[PDB]
Parts: C-alpha cells; sequence; structure tokens
C-alpha cells in the first residue's frame, strides 16, 4: 500500500509522535495507506518554517516562482494516469474524471503562473483629487501577505488544493496545507511533484491528521496570515469564527436553484439537469440541488429527466460509473434521511430509492414542498427533488429563501428575461440555459450567504493573497 | 443647544425609552446638546428598515444614486460655517481645520460619486482557459453587499463617516451607521443634509447608544453584511472577532515611523514632523508618531524640531491653534503616563510637559529607549518622541518591531535607498521625503498587522462594497 | 440682432487683417444672421505657431486646473444653453428643444470628458515579466500630450461636435486649432466665446474660419498639426486622409445604417424605432437609419406600421418644434430630389411624400426599393427612408455589407441570441439590438469602419487618441 | 543553395513574371539565393486571397489562433540552428545573436498569444452617462481589422516581422507580407514554419520584390486595411504620405543621445554606451547614436570608452565577432562620408577609421560639434560622436533640435534629476542608467516626431491590430 510521510523543510518525515491514520477506498473497503497524526507542536513547526521560507520567498524574482509552477504542471500531467489512479480509490471518483482532475489542475496551475507575470503596478498623481498636491506620485504595487494556510476538502483532493496553493506561491507567499484526511494521500503525491520540481524548503508545508483535533490550532494560530478553505458550511462557520484579524476566503455548501420556464427547450433542460445534479453522485457544491418548474411544462420535464435517470451507470469508480458510492457512512445515513422526511410527507417516487451500503441509487423526487427537508437541506448525494411552481416570482422567492446562495440555473428561449430573472436571484454567478458550475476557471467563482465569503477563479485567487503597496514620491 | 434626533426610515425620531446622553464640550465643558440611546428593539428597527429599503434603493438607476450624492455633497459645502464649526465644539478640532474637514467630505462624495460611474463590467469567453467553451460568456458585473455597518471615531465625525457611507450608497447597500457618541452631534448634521438632499426612506439608518452597551448587538446582527470601522485597536479586535461569515473592513491605530538618515534636508524633514505628528494634537492614526534619527545629524535634526514646536499656539479651537485640548481627561491621563515613565526611565524633555486641564502642551522627547512605553504606545496626545538610531539598518528593525504598520516616512537626498529601505518595511505606505497622511483620498489607504484589515481610498472602498456578479450565456455558432 | 462674429487668436477677438468675410443667412427663412471672418493661409499660420508657444506652458499646468477650466466653460454653456440654444436653431435650421438639447448634452460631455482625464493612470511593469528581461528593471508607463490638435466640425452639431473634439484635446494638455462649419461658425464661436470667459489661456483655443475649400487644405497639410480630429461628409474626410501626413487622423464620417427586421419582431416597435431613427432633424445625421431591410413575411404590416407614424410627423418650422424641418440648402435638397426621381423612374413604390416647397421637404417613404437604384447605397442627409424586402436574414447580411458604409446597425427581433450573432457578421462599429442606431450615450465607444471613419472616438477612446506613451525605464 | 518560392493561398509558387532577384551574403559577396519580383497583379491575387482567408480566420475561436502561434514558435525554436544561420549569412548578423534573433521570435509569439488569450470585453450601462438609459447594456470586444499590410527591414528579419504578423493573426487579421529584399530569405523559412504550423490557406501572404517597384502599389492598395512598418524614415514618411483611411503603424530611424552628467558612474556609462552603440556594428533604429558630455567629466568617459572599443572584435559573422560588415556597399559609403565630414570639420579620432571593403571598424569621434553631418545623420553603422556640452540644458536641447525622437539615455547618480530631464525630452522612452532598447517586449515601443507613428510592444500592437465592436442590449 501506501505508507505516506509529510513535506517539512524539504525532507519527508512521520509524527515524532509516531501515530498514524488509516486510509481506505470507500467504494471497496480495501486499505489504501495511512498518513502521520501531527501533533499541535509540529504544527507550530511547519508554521514556523513557512514564516521563515517566505521572507526568502519574496524576495525571489516573479519569473522564478513562475518557472517553479511550469514544473510543478509539468511533473503533474505525466503523473496523471497515477495520481489519477490514487484520486479516484481515495474518494470514489469515476477514473476519467479523476484523470481529469490532475490534467485540469495542471492547467490552472499554468494559467495561475501566467496571470500573475501580467499583475502590474499603477502610478496615480496626487492632483487628479482636488487639493491633492502636483508634485506627488503613488507608486502601487502588490504584496504577499505571509504565510496561507490552506485546507481543502475531500471531493477535489488535489484541484481544489493546487487552486489555492499555486497563487499563494506564485505571488510570494508561503503555504501550510491541510488536506481533508479522506484526500490526504492524493494531496500528498500533489505535493511530491512539487518538491521533485524542485520547490525550496518549507514554501509548502504539509500537515496532516484528525481535522477535528488539530483543526482550530490552525486556524487560530498566530502564524497564520490568510486561510484559504473550501469544505461544510459548519467547519466553514466554525474558521469564520476563530480565526480573527487576517483575510479569510470560505466556499462552502449549495443548493443550486434550476429555474425551468415555459418556453425552455425540455430536452436540453433535462440533459443539464441530470448532468449537473448526479456529476460524482451529488457530491458537489456547485451543482443542481433544486429544480423549480413551471406547470405547464412539469409533467414532460420530469418525464424527460427520469429517462435520462434511468440511462446512468451506477457502479464501480474503476469502471467510470456515473453513480459511484458517496463517500462513508455518516453521509449515505444523510442522504437516506433526506428522502425519508420526503416520501412520508407526499412526495412521489419517480426513480430508484435503493441503496447498497454507500452505492446509492440515483433518486429523484416529485412534487416536493417548503416543509420538506430535502427542499432546503444541502444533502451531497444522488438524490434530485422537483418543485412545482406557478410562476418565475414564486420560482425566485423560494431561490433566495434559502440560506445557500452560491450559483443558479435559468432556462427560458426568451434569454433578455432569464437575465432580468438572474439579477432578482441572489447567488454568486447565474447560468442561463446551462448547468452551474465552478469552470471554466478563469471565470470569477463565488457564493453569498452562507455559501461562502471571497472570490476565487485564477485572477480574483491571486488578488486576494496580497495587498496594495503604496510608494509616494515627491518631485 | 442642540437635542438631536436620530434618522429612522426617512422620519427623525427619538427613543421609545425616552433616554438621551449629554454631550458637552472638551474645551471647556459647556454643553452642546443630547443624542437618543436606542434599545435593540429600535437597533432591530433599524436594521429591518434598511435591508427592506435596499430592495427598490438596489434597482435604482445608478445616475440616480451619484446624484443624491452631489446633492448632499453641495448641501455640505453651503453648510461649512454651521456644521464645521459644530466639529471644533464637539471633538474641540481647530476653527479653520475643522471648517475644512466638511469641506474634504464633500470632495470625497463627489469623487466617490464620480468613480461609481466609471465602475464598468467585464466580458469573458470559455476558450480563455485551456479547454473552455468558444460557446460561453461571463458578463461579470458589480454587486451591492446589503446593509453596510459604518463605524466611525471621533477623530473626523464628518470626513471618515461619509467615507463609509458615500461609497456605500452609491453601489446600492443601505447603510446603518453608528457615530462616535462624541462626535455624533456632528455625524448626525451630517446625516441631516443626506436627507435634505432627498434619501429615500430607510437607504440611512442611524443609531446611537453607548457603544460599551449596544456596539456588540450591532456586530453580531444577522442582517448586517458588512462592517466598516475606524477606532481605537482594541474596539477593532472585537468587532473582527465577534463578527463573522461578512466582509470587514478595519482602520485602527498607528505608531508611524520617520526615519531621517545624514544624507537628508534637515530642515524640510523637521518641518514635516512637526505638521504630521502635531496636527490636531497628534489625535490622528496616521501620524508620525516617532522618529528615529542617525546620531550624525541627531543634534542638528532635534534642534530644529524643538524650534518649530516653541512656535506651535496653544489655546482653544475658536481661537484656532496649533494645540488643542485633547479629548478627554482619560486620554489626557493616559499621555501624561506615557511622557512620566519615559523620564523617569531617563529620557530628555526639550519642550513644554506643562498641561492646563485637558490641554497639553506639545511635549517633545529625545534620547528614547526601547525601554520607555512612549517609543511603542499609541499615545493619541501631543507627544513626539525622538530615538536616536546609529543607521538604516536599526531604524528598520524597530520600526518594524512594532506590531503596527500604517504608514512610514524616510528622509533623505537619496530616492534609490529610500525606495529599497521602503521595501523592507512592513507598512501600508511609505512616504518618501515628506509626512505621513490619509489625503489625497483616491490614494489607496490600508494599515498592516495590528494596524487595519482590507483596503480603502476611493476605488477601493467602492470595490470592497461589493462583489462580482457573474451571468454565463450560450452564444449561436451558426444561421449561415 | 445682428451677431457680427470675431474669431480669437492668441487670447484676443480679431477681424480679418483684410477686412473681407463670410455672410450666414437663416436656411429655415433667409434672413442674414450674421457674419465670420474670412482669414488668409498666413493667419492660419499666426494661430498655429500661437498654439505650438501656448501648448509648451500648457502641458506643464497640472491637471486638476485644465479640469478647472472644462468645468466652468460647462457651466456657463448651461448657463447659456438658451441663447445659444437659439443661434443654432437659426443657424442650421434645428428644433428649438434640440436646440437647447444640444448645448446641455454639451455641457454634459465636456463634464464628463473632465472627470475621465481625472482617472488616466500609470502602469509600472518589471522586465522580468517578459522572458529573459530583468527584474532590475521597472518601466514607468503615462499618457504625454500630442501638441497641437486641428478640431474639424460639421453643421449638424456645430457646438456638440465642436465640444466633443476640443474638450478632451485641452483637458490631456494640447491645444486646438478649431475650424467650425462656415454655417454653424456663428454658434461654434458663441461656444468659444464661453471658454473664453472661463478664463482660457491665450493661445489655447484658436478659432479659424474661412470656407473649408479656401483654407482646409492649408490647415491639413500644415506642419505646426500634431492629430486632426474631423467629422463630416465621407468626400472631405477621405480627402483629408490622403492629404495629412505622420500624424494620428480621427474621422467620423457619412452612413447608411440599416435597420434590419426578421420575421419574429415586435412590428410596433420596430417602426416606432425605425421612424425616430430615420427622421430626427430630418434625417441630416451621421448616424440614422438610411435604409430598412425586412422580411417579406411581415414587409407589408411593417411599411404600413411606418407610413402610419411618418404621417403624424410635424412638418415646418424651427420655432415651433417641426419633426422635419428645412434642408441644409438647396443643393442639398437637389440631391435628395434626384436620388428619390431615380427611384420612382427605376420602379418603386412610392408611399408618402415628394412633397416640397423649396428647402423645407416633406418626409418621403419608398416601398419595394432595389439593389439597382442608387438610394439603396448613397447617404441623402435628407428625410427620405427607402425599404427593401428580403427573403431571410442571409440576403439582409450580405446586402449589408456591399455597401462602401460602416457606422452603425439595427437588428430588430424577438430572438436576441440570434440578433447577437447576426451582428457579428455585420461590418459596422455598433450593432443595435431592438432600438435604433445612436452616437451616445457618449461614454459609449463610437467609430465607423469602411468609408464610416478611422480612429475611435466616445469621451474615453477620445482621451487616448489624442495622447500618447511616456515611458521612463528605471534600474533599480 | 536557397531559390525561394513565395507563399499564396497556401500553395508554393514562383512569379509568373518569370522574374528572380539574386541574394548575396554581405560578408562575402557570394550567392545565397534568390527570391521572386511578383507583379502588380500578384500582389493583387495575394491580397484577395488574405481578403477571403480573413472570413473564414476570424470566425476562428479564440483558442484555436492562439493554438497556431504556439505550434508556429515551437517549430521555430526546433529550427533555431538553422535560421539563425540563414540570418547570419543573409544580414552578417554574429552568429549566436542570430540565433538568439530566432529565440527572441519565439518567446516574442508566445507572449503574444498569452496576452491575446487576456483580452476581455467590457460592458458598459446607459446611465453611466447623464440622461442615458437605464435599460440598455452595450458589449464591447475588439474586432480584427481585416488584411494587415506588414513590412519589415533587413536587420530583424525575422523578429521585426512576427512581432506584427504574431498579433495580425491572433487578433484575427490575415496578413501580407513584404520582407526586406535583403532578408526575404529568412522571412520565406521563418515563413515556412508557419506553413508547416497548419496555416489554413491565405492567412499569411508573402510578396517579394523590389520595394522600388512594387512598394507603392501595394501601400495604395483599397485591400489594405492596416499598415506596419519599420525601416528608414524616408520610406516611412512615403508610405504615410500615400496611404489613405487605414491605420498606419511606423518605426523610423533613430539618432538615440546619452547625456552623461558630473555625477555619472563612468564606469557604468561607458558599458552602457558601448554595448548600446556598437551592437550589430550600429545597424539598429535604437542604439546610442550620440553622446552629449559634460565637459568636466569627458576626458574620463572617453578614456573608459576607448578601452571598450578598441575591445571590440572585428570580424566575420561566423566568428561571432562584436563588428561585422554592415549590409552593402552603398552603407559603407555613407558612413565613410560621415567620418571625412567631421575630420573635415576639426573632431578627434580616437580609433580606427578603418576599412576592408564593408568591414568597418569601429570609429570614435570626439571634438564633435552641432555643425558636422554626424551630429545628426543617423550613420547606420560602427561609428560613434561625442559632443561636449556645457551642462544638461545644452545637453537637452541638443537632443530635440533633432528631428528624431526614438529613445534617450541619462547617466547621473541624481535619479530625481534624471527623470526631470527626461520628462523635458521629446522621445518615446528615457532610460535612466542604462542603454537605449527595444526590448523587453512588452515594455510600450514607440517613436516620436520622425521617429515613429503608433504604438508597438506585445500588448500595445494587439490593440493597435483590433478596434471596438459594440453591442447594444435592450433589457427594457
Ligand atoms: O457639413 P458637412 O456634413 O456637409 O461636411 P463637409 O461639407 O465635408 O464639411 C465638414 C467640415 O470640413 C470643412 N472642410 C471643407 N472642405 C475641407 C477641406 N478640403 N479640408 C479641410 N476641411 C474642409 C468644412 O468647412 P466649410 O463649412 O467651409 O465647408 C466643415 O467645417
Ligand atoms: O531595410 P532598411 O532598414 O534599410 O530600411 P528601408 O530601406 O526603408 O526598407 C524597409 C522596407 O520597406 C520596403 N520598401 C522599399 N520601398 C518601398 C516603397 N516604395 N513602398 C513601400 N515599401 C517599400 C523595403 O523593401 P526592399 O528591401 O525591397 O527595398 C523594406 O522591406
Amino acid at each position: 500500500q501506501f505508507n505516506a510521510n509529510i513535506l517539512r523543510n524539504g525532507e519527508w518525515v512521520e509524527s515524532r509522535t509516531g501515530e498514524r491514520i488509516s486510509i481506505s477506498a470507500p467504494a471497496s473497503g480495501v486499505a489504501l495507506g495511512s498518513i502521520p497524526a501531527l501533533s499541535q507542536e509540529e504544527v507550530n513547526d511547519a508554521i514556523q518554517g513557512a514564516k521563515d521560507a517566505q521572507k526568502i520567498w519574496k524576495i525571489r524574482p516573479i519569473h522564478e516562482r513562475v518557472d517553479l509552477l511550469y514544473a510543478w504542471a509539468d511533473l503533474l500531467e505525466e503523473r496523471k494516469e497515477i495520481i489519477g489512479e490514487l484520486i479516484m480509490h481515495e474518494v470514489a471518483k469515476p477514473k476519467k474524471s479523476a484523470i481529469g482532475e490532475v490534467s485540469r489542475t495542471a492547467d490552472i496551475i499554468r494559467h495561475t503562473a501566467d496571470e500573475a507575470l501580467r499583475l502590474n503596478g499603477e502610478t496615480l498623481k496626487g492632483d487628479q483629487f482636488k487639493g491633492g498636491s502636483s508634485k506627488k506620485i503613488a507608486l502601487v504595487e502588490r504584496e504577499p501577505l505571509g504565510v496561507v494556510l490552506a485546507i481543502s476538502p475531500f471531493n477535489y483532493p488535489v484541484n481544489l488544493a493546487a487552486a489555492k496553493i499555486a497563487p499563494a506561491l506564485v505571488t510570494g507567499n508561503t503555504v501550510v496545507f491541510k488536506p481533508a484526511t479522506q484526500g490526504s494521500l492524493s494531496g500528498i503525491k500533489m505535493v511530491e511533484a512539487l518538491a521533485d520540481a524542485g520547490a525550496p524548503e518549507g514554501i509548502i508545508q504539509v500537515v496532516t491528521g484528525r481535522g477535528s483535533v488539530i483543526g482550530d490550532h490552525l486556524v487560530e494560530h498566530p502564524g497564520i496570515d490568510m486561510i484559504t478553505f473550501t469544505g461544510g458550511t459548519t467547519t466553514g462557520e466554525r474558521i469564520s469564527e476563530k480565526a480573527k484579524m487576517i483575510p479569510v476566503v470560505l466556499e462552502l455548501g449549495g443548493k443550486d436553484p434550476a429555474i425551468v420556464l415555459d418556453d425552455a427547450d425540455l430536452k436540453l433542460t433535462a440533459s443539464q439537469i441530470v448532468s449537473g445534479a448526479f456529476s460524482y453522485s451529488g457530491q458537489r457544491c456547485t451543482a443542481i440541488k433544486r429544480v423549480f418548474v413551471q406547470d405547464s411544462v412539469a409533467d414532460q420535464l420530469v418525464a424527460n429527466i427520469k429517462e435520462l435517470v434511468e440511462q446512468l451507470t451506477v457502479g464501480s469508480p474503476e469502471d467510470d460509473a456515473d453513480i459511484t458510492p458517496v463517500i462513508d457512512e455518516k453521509s449515505a445515513a444523510f442522504i437516506q434521511g433526506l428522502i425519508d422526511d420526503a416520501l412520508e410527507n407526499g412526495a412521489t417516487l419517480l426513480s430508484g430509492n435503493k441503496r447498497q451500503g454507500n452505492l446509492l441509487s440515483p433518486t429523484l423526487l416529485d412534487d416536493v414542498t417548503p416543509a420538506m427537508r430535502v427542499a432546503w437541506e444541502e444533502p451531497f448525494g444522488p438524490v434530485l427533488p422537483i418543485i412545482r411552481v406557478k410562476d418565475a416570482n414564486e420560482a425566485i422567492s423560494l431561490s433566495n429563501q434559502s440560506d445557500y446562495g452560491l450559483q443558479a440555473s435559468i432556462f427560458t428561449k426568451d434569454t433578455d428575461r432569464a437575465i432580468n430573472i438572474g439579477k432578482h436571484l441572489e447567488v454568486g454567478t447565474v447560468h442561463i440555459n446551462a448547468k452551474t458550475e465552478r469552470g471554466p476557471d478563469h471565470f470569477p467563482f463565488l457564493g453569498v450567504k452562507k455559501s461562502g465569503l471571497g472570490v476565487q477563479g485564477i485572477k480574483p485567487s491571486l488578488l486576494s493573497m496580497t495587498r496594495e503597496r503604496v510608494t509616494v514620491l515627491n518631485l
């Protein structure tokens, strides 16, 4: 198997404490390896090292740092098959979108380097403001914050790790990197390649273990200058609460509404709804989790959707199944408990209320109501609920009633109204006539309300991991 | 003389609690007037009244929003006499400087407005990124965050209040506004204008009360979408820790250093320091608070500075004096304790240690050590410590040893070295051959470490009051 | 009362040295409105030099001072919108409220121009951003005025298209030699009377007058000129580009904007917009709907709608705000007729108009117009609107792009995604979806391709055309 | 040996005229190869072929365009050993620096493509200007100009070709390309890789022939939508005079001044000046070509300069000598004329005025005056004058009196002072304590006055080969 070490100041080490955590494959239950469970003291060592490595790192010329991201991305790509195999086993992701995770990461890395390389400064004259003297000029550059705490979830163990690391590193920051436990092995092998690519000692520090044990020690630590975090809303809110006096970026849970209207292409609506709701078996923060369909077209759409839900494969990740088993029992019983509240309240089961351990069949539900839990709570599994609506006004109200606000879809041939409906939605991104999604990666990515704080995507990521530095000359 | 009311939902009202708070002048102690003290009922009412008004405000044409700002600024200019003078009685700020405060704010508002109109969107095609879609276009725009809590200090009652309010309203947030209790009667009048200019009902809510009593409910209230604060560093800490899941902008204290080399113009350098440290009796966040002078010129710099300080006038704001009374007797006492510790630890008194009540003679202190408290602690009073240093490297070290990092000044004829030093300083803004200042307001403004959180200025305040709003379309590919 | 105008040079209000003048009349009345000096080749020379000498002292002025000049020039304009207003009404035969409306628009343009220059910012770049580059090098990129700007405006908007070129020139630190149209010099001068009184320094703004045919080529070829901005006919614009040398030339010329009308279009709006767009200021506008392409399917009820609205347009005098007022002159009217008379003879359907009493042409609608007819291509600059019936959008695009012009276009259809896609195939500056064509709002970039123009306009793009990159490289 | 065919519509052809032009290696006067002298009609086919192809090419998704540039650069890199050799023999460019030219070309192309990938549009809203409707929205993208005419010189037969071609194509223009006759073989090979990269038919056309013969027709052809030119000032002015209604960008000659002041670090200065002046034996548009030195430190600078100068290697391009034979005999004689004029007027010869055919020694000249031709005329050869200057004002004034305004250098310890001296200088780019140069290639590059028109550099090229396309949507 894979009994892994962690990177601190350029060497691969274990816990001094000698203790590990076991990592199995969620689909088969089979042993993949282990990771060190690090103490708070080993977390102090990581943080202090990175701090000291940053002072040398910020000084490196900008092209030196981008050359590193480049060398790292090249390495990730030729390891796509292998890092790919690992991811799919570790977190049960279908083989192809798991190999495709590594490629995409490499792409995010280079594009991130490229965009760093053209952050320019700006000059301002004093007198561009009334009063302001004719003879002073402000030179405004961009400065790294210090040490970045980057915490990533299970569902994109490489992509969500690198998308935080890379904009932090290329802008002169150093990183302390905490992968989700399920996902650590893939995080580590990603960092393996960053160091074979010649990364300097201490610039990237990996901390592993008991996210419930070391979690706060990381988030509250004085050596941490900024935090990037992608995960659940609960853990998201605790970080926000327990970090202080530092920039903090959060991308959290979603309950992305799909508003389907009178005059939608129902074939395309159906294809896009399914594809968005059932990708990686519902286990995505950005995904359709809610459909609000006008009554007149409801039956048509619901049959259109049911037909595609029946098409979907369900089985092994090594097979490229559409539906694969969810992450653990915690999750699988939570999903099942959501279908439960729905059924015993009037919901019509249109398809697959089946459960084979962690393998949960693609569940489609009709006649869902405000009264039901599945209407509001992020399941993180392969269950989709359909709500029947009188008009767009009802669809917007129920959209905005969610505490979530990541992305929304509008399906309508009437493009003008679709844009004006979107303005009324309280989310980061609206998608007209298409499924919600984080990519392509150069597009800003954000949620609001309880879905997040801060803005990601290539260039917003770089912008948030730096601050303005001003030198005012007096000619 | 001024028993102010507060604006809730378009109406100038009192508290249902019946209770007021008297505000007397620090220059003497004569009573200027009073301010409502609101309960957790009237605050939640304001937040509700602000949250609901923003649904209509946010859908207004942006051009209508800016006009309210133009109309509000003009009204303030008309009233620079009556309102500028309220400031000088309230926070005891020199008359000319006070009227000048009201002047700068209108400019700030109009320039804020002007920038709002140039807030363009951006478009992105999907295949601008590897494997992305040629037939997708993101319409990226800005969107208001919602209800902004604007908290401001006694420092700049009007200036620093409207500096938060104007960018917030123009981008289509509504505002719940908490002035400093002292400085409230000043901010209130400032608002009277915004309401006179025609402000829609509820877009600007004015809350008033003891701050130590009602401030934590405000900070943690789930109806607030964004906090912007300028005040004491202690209270900043509170806010950052008690808020969560919202943007938070804090502007906090400073121990701004001046570094003076051998190859420096000792007249200009001296003049900049006395201008920047002793302005409004040093009761500014951005102010030269400690000088690191090379000892080869220490004798010469200290002399230059001793002279100009002696030329500063001591008295009442009505009389436009250079040195005015500090805010209250608490502050007065804390400053004296900073002098006494320095002097007990072997510092040199160069100019007036004297004080008359809350009026405190400007104090020059030489041969100050890292051992003395005044070398580190922000006095917020008319005291200036000179610390003799051997070179630039030792001056950086100590400068950087502070928990503060707002602004700095490096004085030298050699400009290449000053840029090279500046890069090594953990501050937001470096001033070559000039004092530190927040102005001009279109310059980015930020402190690092314990000095602040986030960025400001005209443009950067606007961005901080907003978020990306992306719309992604399909494009047709073939008709032909 | 007769306004006997003088022109301003080097801070002084002067006459011609020869004393000779050009009389200027009301086109809608016949009455003399005043006159203008007529200047020698050598008075042109005294203006230009006196502007080169001024510019060296004006570029040094801090930006806020230049901005405060624009702001005070705008204020007086607004304050004078009634007198300047009424004058334009007379001098170019334009409705009263759109005369005043021109002045207000102008004072808004100036003010938005002033605040936009106030926001031009420098850039810094490090050497190693490009591969191989040095990390020690830092470029400070700024913007330097070009020097002396020749601003030439037409009779269309004698104030607005004059200032659209002056205000962005002056505020960035250029000086201006301003050549207005003869018909319109009076108003153009009352505009500069206003810049005079705001406190403009000597030599900053030089007015030159005289017939373009006389003094024009001298002005255009003059080595003292650093940049030209021109608004007028396609003929003159072409000539200017041919004669100008070694300098940025920005031109906005004629247009034959199509309105493309697909079958699924809302037809009461489409007609409403086309009528407002074709017949405003009686068609004498570079940006105007000058030809309609409509699918056969809906061709009949559209043309019926258009015809209804044409018959409600008031015709006559500028003082009573007639929708249609008399064209610019008889030569102007005779060109229009020859275009109508060609269409009539070549087989076209007259639906309305062809009435006239001298200068005052009634609104004219032409159905069944073909590519065989001149009026399908040639800019009439008059109150006539041809309609060309078409099988589908592919033929409309084709026929749109066959024209020499490419200023603006309008696409009327309920299918927005398609209208965008169709627009991308139109060789024009700006495509308007479900709306008429127009130059503004003024912050929108405004330009023609092909024979419609060269270089970009609109508030900001104007600002950039009248400056150039200045670059200081430091070795840290 | 290299009998080049040219590229039309994806086929490799000789001329229909049947005529050819012999190209000889300037180091040895031996035959290298030949090129076709096209007719006016072959130039017309070329223009038409690219006009057609543009309509399909402008349509391609941005990423596809970008992708071709990349494949082209990887092939040029792969090919740097053979193209560099060909540049070396065609233009007598020191071996390594010719290869380096190809490496510089690949870097410029890749970066260009990357910059093109980052061109984003902007949305403007109606009421962003006073009066504007709240309910409409302008989408503003960049649209290609059409067919670009790219004219390149001899001394960067690839880098200065590609710097034009690369951003033309990527933003969706097509290119008609006139390389210098001397250097036409390098270009053809540069283009061979582009075709090998899979450039669709007609997006890149190569026209070879006498600029004296085919140049005028080409520059005046209405199929041409833009011209970009690097060469002499005399051709540049001719081009600008003759072209019309299209954008034109010129990079012309220069006489780059080095100002050396009292506090100058004279070691660094000497170094910077000899490196900047004598690269490619002075056969560069940007290069220090005159020195204004304060007479207080003059004798010392010239000594330092002399040591380095007498230390430059003189010989064949194959041997990587610093000083290589100049381009042709015409050149060698125009240079001889300038030395003679200076000596025959008093100047001090401090280092060689010695020849072997076109192989000239680096000549240094002291005691140069504003009366010698070499004070002013661009030598385009290994000759450097030094002028004794009282103070900075003399330095400034003497700099500006020149017709050229490309770049300048300021040497002094006082960096504030070097900035304000920079301000008062009428040039494109001022370099503090460093030589003049075009690079790094993302930096804005421009001449003013007789030195240029418009702007180059990576991103500014992209902007100069496109224009705004507006689409106004209506959400009400």
